[PDB]
């Protein structure tokens, strides 16, 4: 396991390295923001951040987490979850 820190995963906020947490595993997800079928805004608005619930609520298919799998760099640190 490689872990980041909240402090960390919040400098990754921007076009040049966007990241995120779901169900506290971090994701890479600069290259995605374009392909994404929902849209570039809602990932740029929760970019350096949990977006665990936002996820869960709209649904997301087998086939979206298979793809989230892709981009995966690591976990966020048990003292931050
Ligand atoms: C901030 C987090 C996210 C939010 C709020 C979000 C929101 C949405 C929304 C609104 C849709 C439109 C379909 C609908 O109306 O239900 C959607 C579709 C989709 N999202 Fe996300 N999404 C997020 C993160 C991601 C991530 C990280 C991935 C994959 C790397 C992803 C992959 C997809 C795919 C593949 C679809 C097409 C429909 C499906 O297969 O379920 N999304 N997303
Ligand atoms: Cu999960």
């Amino acid at each position: 396991v490689k872990y980041y820190t909240l402090e960390e995963i919040q400098k990754h906020n921007n076009s040049k390295s966007t990241w995120l947490i779901l169900h506290y595993k971090v994701y890479d997800l600069t290259k995605f923001l374009e392909e994404h079928p929902g849209g570039e805004e809602v990932l740029r608005e929760q970019a350096g951040g949990d977006a665990t619930e936002n996820f869960e609520d709209v649904g997301h298919s087998t086939d979206a987490r298979e793809l989230l799998k892709t981009f995966i760099i690591g976990e966020l640190h048990p003292d931050d979850r």
